[PDB]
């Protein structure tokens, strides 16, 4: 309510393109509070345009829900500008999305990081499930890096407001059913992305063929670094019976226990050199960049 | 000790001068974490040289103290670099210092902001006193604006770390803030929490005058003589007698009759609850604190740290 600021065009300015996705263009922008001289970096998403155009009131109804998401691992919509276009405003995260991060750090990311990211992503999805919010488009491209030790799910609620077949549960492909349990399937695929340092799922397979390969029983393969304990969580996320899939609450516990002994569940050549930040590197990161509460990381 | 990151020259770059003061030069800087490609904006301060050949590990010991302060109204020192210079690193505050803030926004600043800044500054100084630290250079120039609703004290202990080499009989270009100092500090270089309280009084006066220079016209060389005769800074036109009386208590010759920071918190908190009764500012009803919507927005973008809620009007 008070959680969503409606902005006017004259109080911000887009200065650089940062990327784009199926729903809009992402800009680095500057917020200029009226009667001030400061320029405050912000992330701005200008929505693509109307598939079926939505009513202004419906756009705001949903923007309010997005602005009400209050969890250390889900990005909160901070503001909206409703003109001839829809522009979304959120706190800017300079590290970008987790998918690019694990690619650029291929073989050099420690197991402690990857299992902690799984924990955090589950915590954020668990929070959405407890609010009865269905994401519909969880994927590593929709997970953002505030700091290497703190990731956040983004783009909640856009899919409903405005197709990633290779991330979708089978019943979503067939019937366009979306539930917290189909979100769990996407979560399995997102974890598979992380553990392959950002491979494309079903790379070189045609989207048109995925429903066939799924009903056949084939799944994404066991990542090189993953012990069978990790891969079996992924498989359970991709069972045909949506109700047999794990629950996010359980995924939090499972990955948390794995992160407490990371090198037992992930086998990474070179895990010798990469660890979590020392207390001093952690305070430094947090004091400059990331002051919000949040739980402790699993050591 | 895990509170202070020792930085190598190779990890950060100064990218733009922000200002300069008695203790050094401030830079907008960019921190580049080892193995990353992002550039994290920081505030860097390159200190002027100590007036005495300090051990260099004594410098680190005083820096550890500065990195240990944990309070929403005191800037924590985050890292340090010991090379050709002593360089200090902390979080960058785009709004700058409160002195510049009140000067540029004179006429647009309401009583609710002014009384709340007094509260927060006393809270920060109360915390330094609790940590047994004397600031020695409290002034509006050393209060930083995180958001308009959230100020923080900086530069504590730099006066002791760096010293001044008897530039206390200079005109005003001196590094020594004679016009903020307690009489006993001018006469005898005595610095206590109670002399900090006198400096606190001048800081309130700066704010209540929207950034006037204290004792303007009066040479600095003459300050101790006018203070000894009973002359004090004038009542700001916006101040009710109630506010001016607290400023005068801060400048009492007898150090232990000045107010305590813990009492100034209470007194200014009480005034902030009925602000138009203590400060008379034309057009004040148009200058309230931000609506919930706007402060929610300010916090999520700029100021995620936990903070005492501002004292709203009853
Ligand atoms: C190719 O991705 C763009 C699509 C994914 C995405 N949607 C958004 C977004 C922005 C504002 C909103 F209201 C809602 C969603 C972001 C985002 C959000 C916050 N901060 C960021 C970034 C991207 C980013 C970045 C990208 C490349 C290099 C460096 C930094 N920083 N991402
Ligand atoms: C403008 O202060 C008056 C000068 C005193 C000062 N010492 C410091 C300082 C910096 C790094 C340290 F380790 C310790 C102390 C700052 C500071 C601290 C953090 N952030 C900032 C600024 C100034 C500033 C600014 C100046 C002009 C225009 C816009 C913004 N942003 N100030
Ligand atoms: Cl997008
Ligand atoms: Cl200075």
């Amino acid at each position: 309510q008070a959680l969503l600021r409606i902005l006017k065009e004259t109080e911000f300015k887009k200065i650089k393109v940062l990327g784009s996705g199926a729903f809009g263009t992402v800009y680095k922008g500057l917020w200029i509070p009226e009667g001030e001289k400061v320029k405050i970096p912000v992330a701005i998403k200008e929505l693509r345009e109307a598939t079926s155009p939505k009513a202004n009131k419906e756009i705001l109804d949903e923007a309010y829900v997005m602005a009400s998401v209050d969890n250390p691992h889900v990005c909160r919509l901070l503001g909206i500008c409703l003109t001839s276009t829809v522009q979304l405003i959120m706190q800017l995260m300079p590290f970008g999305c987790l998918l690019d991060y694990v690619r650029e750090h291929k073989d050099n990311i420690g197991s402690q990081y990857l299992l902690n990211w799984c924990v955090q992503i589950a915590k954020g999805m668990n929070y959405l499930e407890d609010r009865r919010l269905v994401h519909r488009d969880l994927a590593a491209r929709n997970v953002l890096v505030k700091t290497p030790q703190h990731v956040k799910i983004t783009d909640f609620g856009l899919a409903k407001l405005l197709v990633p077949i290779k991330w979708m549960a089978l019943e979503s492909i067939l019937h366009r059913i979306y539930t917290h349990q189909s979100d769990v399937w996407s979560y399995g695929v997102t974890v598979w992305e992380l553990m392959t340092f950002g491979s494309k799922p079903y790379d070189g397979i045609p989207a048109s063929e995925i429903s066939s390969i799924l009903e056949k029983g084939e799944r994404l393969p066991q990542p090189p670094i993953c012990t069978i304990d990790v891969y079996m969580i992924m498989r359970k996320c991709w069972m045909i019976d949506a109700d047999s899939r794990p629950k996010f609450r359980e995924l939090i516990i499972e990955f948390s226990k794995m992160a407490r002994d990371p090198q037992r569940y992930l086998v990474i050549q070179g895990d010798e050199r990469m660890h979590l930040p020392s207390p001093t590197d952690s305070n430094f990161y947090r004091a400059l960049m990331d002051e919000e509460d949040m739980d402790d990381v699993v050591d």
